[PDB]
């Protein structure tokens, strides 16, 4: 559904949904240990009205985690990957 | 997917994607013509980490809506699903 975590022994991935967002507007905060996540959806205001949509959320790596090996990629589906392998994995 | 709106001639019926959050997390602010939403995740700091979810958004009513015919009821697949009539619908 939402809480779509991957939770391994040496890695992990989260799957986070933000399909109809862009890339532009996702961010992911790599800081220390932590990762804050963000994604907003273009404010379009219409018919529906002005648009403040923040589908994201938040990832703390396990402190034996190497920053520099975390990455990210938004699917085509709308499936934002963020693949972070332990240090040394 | 998440951009999920029914917009009518008379009426309106959104359709937020908020699965996996509780009702009592999900929030409907209806104010003069504007509807304010919000639903946060719990947090649940483990292995994942601290969670920060706030899959939310915002919907801004045509100005013949009556406020009062304006509800919501999240479904058990997680839709939050908010009805909301013109004036006299």
């Amino acid at each position: 559904g939402l809480s779509e975590m991957r939770l391994e022994k040496d890695r992990f991935s989260v799957n986070l949904d933000v399909k109809h967002f862009s890339p532009e507007e996702l961010k992911v905060k790599v800081l220390g240990d932590v990762i804050e996540v963000h994604g907003k959806h273009e404010e379009r205001q219409d018919e529906h009205g002005f648009i403040s949509r923040e589908f994201h959320g938040k990832y703390r790596i396990p402190a034996d985690v190497d920053p520099l090996t975390i990455t990210s990629s938004l699917s085509s589906d709308g499936v934002l990957t963020v693949n972070g392998p332990r240090k040394q994995v």
